[PDB]
């Protein structure tokens, strides 16, 4: 969901 991770 972040624009990292999940």
């Amino acid at each position: 969901g972040s624009p990292l991770f999940d």
